[PDB]
């Protein structure tokens, strides 16, 4: 199952956002993570990272040869910054090979949840999740993971380790400003005055061909001013409640969003919900997501397709998106998956 190993013994850089877990991330490290590292012969150094772009800048400038792995203790948002930091480096090709480890603290631990799931553990939460992911780090097994490369109409190129979400899910990620979960509460009250979002979706299903038409090159993508290649699927409906590109099984620690198996190399999940669902059905799909049972409804407004690339354009000025949980505003976004691009600890 594992495709690599950390050395025993090893030393490990821990980037921690102390404002995580309602400001208890460091305490949680001390109580839950530290004692397990001692037993596993894993040395570490803690570097605190709270301000915007801080962890990005550290990782961009780091000498990576002193570390066997970078462990990231916060949420999906920190991993995001770390991965972009590495990819922004002139030596990205080798820098992106540094094993990464996700230890869940805050909220938005979809990555950590997915890995916990891949390893065969129960869908545990909070401190139990933190303990399980630490145990993965202690066991030292490594797996390669897909990376999402994204382009935006303004010309920004960035990377996504987990998800790009638009519409309902994006609106709720933003509408949330809480500790506690805030997603259920946010979903519930956005459900009240449900809205649809007008946009154009195109994607490239795992049925791609023998040929195709500063980081890696996005060979599947053409400029946003050009139409998508003719072998893509353009979605006919232009009214959505949500679109979701997801690289892993979980959208959140208790959201088993992708129960059809784990993604193959270079493949990501694409979900969209067409305009026309009832509030009740949306909520039912939401709550079934906890046990990964939502696909069992065979709801005709919910579409799943495995893809390697997509394009999404609203359609009424700018749209709000969530990239690995962080806010992003754009006129249009497209992306493609790069296969097995970085390594992570997981059993
Ligand atoms: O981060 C968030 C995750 C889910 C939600 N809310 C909802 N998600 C869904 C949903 C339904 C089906 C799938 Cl495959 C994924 C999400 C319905 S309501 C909001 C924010």
């Amino acid at each position: 199952m594992g495709s690599g190993v950390l050395p025993r013994p090893c030393r490990v850089l821990v980037l921690l956002n102390p404002r995580g877990g309602k400001g208890k991330a460091l305490q949680l490290f001390r109580s839950h993570v530290q004692p397990l590292l001692a037993e596993a012969e894993i040395s570490f150094t803690l570097m605190l990272t709270e301000r915007r772009n801080h962890a990005r800048e550290l990782v961009r400038s780091e000498e990576l040869g002193r570390w066997d792995a970078l462990v990231v203790m916060s949420g999906d948002g920190l991993m995001h910054e770390v991965v972009n930091g590495l990819m922004e480096r002139p030596d990205w090709e080798t820098a992106i090979q540094k094993p990464l480890c996700s230890l869940p603290a805050g909220s938005g631990n979809a990555l950590a949840a997915s890995l916990n799931h891949y390893a065969g553990y129960e869908q545990v939460t909070n401190e139990d999740l933190l303990t399980n992911c630490t145990l993965l780090l202690c066991r030292r097994l490594l797996s390669p993971m897909n990376l999402l490369s994204l382009h935006t109409a303004s010309g920004l190129r960035l990377f996504s380790v987990l998800s790009l979400a638009w519409g309902f899910i994006a609106d709720v990620d933003l509408e949330s400003e809480k500790y506690r979960m805030r997603f259920t509460l946010g979903t519930f009250l956005r459900l009240a005055a449900l809205r649809t979002y007008r946009g154009r979706l195109a994607y490239l299903p795992v049925g791609r061909v023998g040929s195709k038409t500063q980081g890696p090159v996005d060979a599947h993508l053409v400029p946003l001013e050009e139409p998508v290649p003719s072998h893509w699927t353009v979605v006919p409906d232009e009214d959505f409640v949500l679109v979701l590109a997801l690289l892993h099984s979980h959208l959140g620690s208790e959201m088993f969003a992708a129960p059809m198996g784990r993604c193959a190399a270079g493949v990501m999940h694409l979900f969209y919900v067409r305009a026309g669902v009832s509030r009740a059905m949306l909520l039912r799909l939401f709550l079934a997501m906890e046990k990964g049972r939502h696909m069992e409804y065979e709801c005709p407004y919910l579409v799943y397709v495995p893809v390697v690339a997509f394009r999404l354009e609203p359609k009424d000025g700018k749209g709000v998106f969530a990239v690995d949980g962080e806010l992003m505003v754009s006129e249009a976004v497209q992306g493609q998956v790069h296969p097995n691009y970085f390594w992570m600890v997981s059993g």
